[PDB]
């Protein structure tokens, strides 16, 4: 039997699912969106996959005879997909590379660094504005926010352009055959609004990152071309605040359901670090990211067909027991290092230093302002957001003085 990836074992105490199927074929056929695939889920064999480039990252690529279609593209117009897959994450070298180099000649730790003071007064403005008691959706009034204000100013979008994509890329998040004809829809409102975004900031030139990306250059990899600085420019908008947003949830959540670690963390400010590290391996927000096979390729001792769909569980692997012993409890203290969840290899995140800063100056601020947080609801009654591609939290209450 085939596990259906649609299935709500994928949803409800998954991890436990993901355990089983570890258990028996940390490589195994999976059945997702009406195609096969197959699911990799222990962390040796995810690490060697993501290292193995014959496991492509172009959905673009075209191969003879071949409908390549990735399950995140559900219900995307081909011109929309080029929009949404002409940049780092959906391109292998050479053009990786290429493209990779430019952007790090901007999207730099001096640029993230220089946005702290920025992180720090958005965080405390936000904070300010809940109130000192009583309950509030912890999502709406902080975890969204303070991310998509900050990916904003980074890329130079005005504040009368930013209540309004945020709705969009939440449909983006669900992989819903039912709905393949929104989330398709939504993902043109997206790609409408950065041409926009584009055009305003070529016409009126900043010192933000877009700017910045606009004129970036070298003699050897020379620059962004029009589609490139584009689909650059929209996965840098959306990944940007996404994943960050997921982070600040879960990481909310964990602490108010771990009080022994709540307390560890509080109590020795230089565990906080470590503390978004492990948040990150219990519940990555990526839970898992695809490949397409360009040549057949090996992986655990088994032989993947040429043009198959691989999805690689980052979150899986890092519940992998071999890897990390006692993979199911969360803790602080633990050794985190060699987690999948900013990837692995040539594609290894490229917003790490600004995803620890948002997540260290978030959860800090948070419960050092509420020192009697705790959660509206019960624990087992949190929602989960039901995507493979981004887990996360879209709302949480919380009692703001217990
Ligand atoms: C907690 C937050 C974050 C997590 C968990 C995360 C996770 C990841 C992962 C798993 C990958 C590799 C994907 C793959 O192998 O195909 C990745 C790539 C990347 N991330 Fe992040 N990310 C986060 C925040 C950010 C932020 C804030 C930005 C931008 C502002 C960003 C920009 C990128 C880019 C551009 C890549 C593509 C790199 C390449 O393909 O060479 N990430 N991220
Ligand atoms: C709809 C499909 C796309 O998803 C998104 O952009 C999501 C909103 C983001 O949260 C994703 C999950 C990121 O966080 C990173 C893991 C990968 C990212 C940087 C890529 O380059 C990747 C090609 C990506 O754009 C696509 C999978």
């Amino acid at each position: 039997t085939v596990p259906d990836l649609e299935s709500d074992s994928f949803h409800v105490d998954w991890y436990r699912t993901y355990a089983e199927l570890r258990e028996t074929a940390p490589v195994t056929p999976v059945r997702f969106l009406g195609q096969d695939a197959w699911l990799v889920t222990g962390y040796d064999e995810a690490k060697a996959a993501l290292s193995d480039l014959r496991l492509s990252s172009d959905p673009k690529k075209k191969y003879p005879g071949v409908e390549v279609e990735f399950p995140a593209y559900l219900g995307f117009p081909e011109d929309v997909r080029n929009y949404f897959a002409t940049n780092m994450g959906t391109s292998d070298p050479p053009t990786h590379t290429r493209l990779r180099k430019l952007v790090s000649q901007e999207f730099t730790v001096r640029r993230v660094e220089a946005m702290r003071p920025r992180v720090e007064q958005i965080t405390a403005e936000l904070l300010d504005e809940v109130g000192d008691s009583g309950v509030v959706d912890i999502v709406d009034r902080f975890a969204h926010p303070l991310p998509i204000k900050v990916i904003c100013e980074l890329l130079g979008v005005d504040e009368k352009y930013r209540g309004e994509f945020g709705r969009w890329s939440s449909e983006i998040l669900v992989m819903d055959p039912e709905r393949a004809e929104q989330r398709g829809q939504a993902a043109r409102e997206v790609v409408n609004f950065i041409l926009d975004l584009v055009e305003r900031r070529r016409t009126e030139p900043g010192d933000d990152l877009l700017s910045a990306l606009i004129r970036v250059q070298d003699d050897d990899d020379g620059r962004l071309s029009a589609d490139e600085l584009t689909s650059i420019a929209l996965v840098l908008l959306l990944a940007g605040f996404e994943a960050s947003v997921s982070l600040i949830g879960i990481g909310t959540y964990l602490l108010l359901t771990h009080p022994d670690q709540l307390a560890l963390v509080r109590r020795d400010p230089s565990a906080l670090p470590n503390a978004v590290e492990e948040i990150l391996r219990y519940i990555a927000p990526p839970e898992t990211t695809t490949r397409f096979a360009a040549e057949e390729v090996e992986i655990g001792g088994v032989a993947i067909p040429q043009y198959s769909t691989v999805l690689v569980a980052n979150g899986a692997a890092n519940r992998d027991p071999k890897q990390f012993p006692d993979p199911h409890r969360f803790d602080v203290t633990r050794d985190t290092r060699g987690h999948l969840s900013f990837g692995q290899g040539i594609h290894f995140c490229m917003g790490r230093p600004l995803a620890k800063l948002e997540g260290e100056v978030a959860l800090r601020a948070l419960f050092g302002r509420f020192p009697a947080l705790s959660l509206g609801i019960d624990a087992d009654d949190v929602v989960w957001r039901r995507s493979l591609l981004l887990r996360g939290i879209d709302h949480l209450p919380v009692r703001l003085d217990g």
